[PDB]
């Protein structure tokens, strides 16, 4: 069985696919804004070994007036606990180096998979944001 | 000067704060329950100054998740948004948890402030001790007994 790894937040799981490559079982949940989970989220979400989140500095009211943390660590600590828009190049390439460091941390018998689909993946996403494509871009068709 | 800890949970900042004692500073701030305008008090700003940890709850404590996926609240969960910048984007049970938390939040102070591993070991240790000694169930009984 491949690893297998979720979050809830889609734009992740594109993230993490490309870097989980053949390596890792990549699946997005639905979260509910607000109920009842439909069967494929029963089937997406079983034998998850990882979850993949986005932290407070991406929750609005924080990253408003809070900016300077940005860069500080969260760290999840209720493991185990029972309980009673555009994405810029630069944000890009901070999410999938964060993601790679995840699988390679988590699953360290593929580091090397992921350490190389990352890199990869990095070296498109720069390619994409270079300004001249944006220009070359805006020529129409003969 | 003091590692500084930050949470918006006031029992995550209770209890880190035994784990912490002295080597690291814990201060909470408030989060809205999604508000159009909330702005900070200036007592949250300055808690916030310097964070160098956020201790979080996670995925496995919301309502709908921990209720149709008990099965996963063991299950680690990463932030990978760190670094991102948005410019465009029961009592026996309630001491359970209270046990795992106060490991969580020790491997957390261990892994980020490592020059004060020990006295977060230590402090862990001491603090566990008296949450089984306050939920110790042989006592639950005899505790029934009224007074004079």
């Amino acid at each position: 069985e491949k690893f297998k790894v979720i979050t809830t937040f889609t734009v992740i799981a594109d993230m993490a696919k490309n870097v989980a490559g053949d390596a890792a079982e990549v699946s997005s949940i639905t979260k509910p804004g607000a109920y009842q989970p439909t069967p494929g989220d029963i089937k997406r979400a079983q034998g998850a070994q990882l979850i993949l989140a986005n932290g407070l500095n991406l929750e609005r009211w924080f990253a408003r007036f809070y900016q300077h943390l940005s860069g500080v660590p969260e760290v999840v600590v209720s493991t185990g606990v029972k309980p009673m828009a555009w994405m810029s190049a630069e944000n890009a390439l901070i999410y999938v180096d964060n993601i790679r460091d995840a699988l390679v941390k988590y699953d360290p018998d593929n580091a090397q998979i992921y350490k190389q689909n990352a890199e990869r993946y990095k070296a498109k996403i720069r390619q994409m944001a270079d300004p001249l494509r944006a220009e070359l871009e805006k020529i129409p068709a003969d």
